[PDB]
């Protein structure tokens, strides 16, 4: 931590804003436009069947999700549903694009100490459409703190290798900060990285893991 | 001269290590056949650009932000009557860009694998779209064991060439750009101080820059090769 730790990358998504919850109630209008089609539960099985065949070609992002939406309703409507419910579902997709960035609790005042302090670099690493990434980023007010974004076409093992190379240190000297275990936290740990959990509201234990409740208390971690 | 500030050759990839502009073209010119009912190709293509415009600070450039705009467009164009079918052919249209077969251009393999082999530098591509479309677009070709890294950008200004100056640690006098578009490939990075190659991509046969200290023009990639050396 002292004298190992060289960068501190933070996920964006449910870490550093607000994320889900504009998500899940953008699925949830989907759901309700597909109705004659399916329970709200099938519809959802139905896209993220879709998601997952698309998986290799589309990625992660708002773009991806548009896109799997649209041939969503075009398959479980076997291609007659009315273009208005395609129009509405690429509006929706949209919205996805200009959510309103809500930081959570102790976000802005870590950063900030953070950046004070002069010792780390600081990063964003996330999924998704860059450009969507860059522009969160922008209106949250924490560009200044950061030194840049990392925008990762997946959260496995290969791609924090990437990212460890591009920043030109092990994964001894990476801390990863991010609310999902399995994507921000598990593969860091494996290659040899620090970690800190801060669940949004399956896991194990491990002596480079810290769990905290805010991100703020992760700054009596580093001393 | 330049030959020794040189630490990092960046290449841009669409119609500079493959042909990409000839794909894309096609896929329009059915997008448009498939909305002839609603306009004239030049009216249909016309309406597209409008909304690729006014697109562009959410949506940005790449496959995925075309497909979702001739989506929108159809959508506008045909005041709401257009059948669903066609959506999906529409749909269809787009990813079938994001499956593209990959074609070399002329020197490439042989510039990027004689490059490689002297150790000399890193090897990147500096390109914008989608980051996986990308990735996945090097993997086929074929060339990604000779590249290090693949920088997407938003954007191809000076703004963007810095940021990927300071994600390689270099300063813009060790930076050679290697891509066939004057305007975003090369005078963004000549303005900032580093070295351009300018390779036209010739395909399109359209019917038909300047002269700069840092910048050499050629006609085939592995013309690179003999300005290294
Ligand atoms: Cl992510
Ligand atoms: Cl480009
Ligand atoms: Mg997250
Ligand atoms: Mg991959
Ligand atoms: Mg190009
Ligand atoms: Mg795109």
């Amino acid at each position: 931590m002292k004298e190992l730790i060289k960068v501190i990358a933070f996920d964006a998504d449910d870490t550093l804003w607000s994320n889900e919850p504009f998500f899940q109630e953008v699925e949830k209008q989907y759901t309700d436009l597909l109705k004659p089609y399916g329970t709200s539960k099938e519809i959802s099985a139905a896209l993220f069947q879709t998601e997952m065949n698309n998986l290799q070609i589309l990625g992660y992002g708002a773009k991806a999700f548009t896109i799997s939406m649209v041939e969503t309703a075009l398959q479980i409507s076997n291609g007659k549903i009315a273009a208005d419910i395609i129009r509405q579902i690429v509006d929706l997709g949209k919205s996805l694009l200009k959510m309103p960035i809500e930081l959570l609790p102790g976000v802005k005042e870590t950063l900030k100490t953070l950046k004070e302090t002069g010792k780390y670099k600081l990063v964003v690493a996330t999924k998704g459409d860059l450009l969507d990434q860059e522009n969160k980023l922008e209106r949250s007010g924490l560009s200044p703190y950061f030194d840049h974004i990392e925008v990762m076409s997946d959260k496995t093992e290969k791609e924090y290798l990437r990212l460890l190379s591009i920043l030109q240190i092990a994964p001894s000297e990476l801390l990863m900060v991010g609310n999902s275990f399995k994507s921000d936290i598990q593969p860091v740990l494996s290659l040899g990285g620090y970690g800190v959990h801060i669940p949004f509201e399956e896991t194990f234990a491990h002596e480079r893991l810290k769990q905290v409740k805010r991100l703020d208390d992760l700054l009596s971690l580093l001393g």
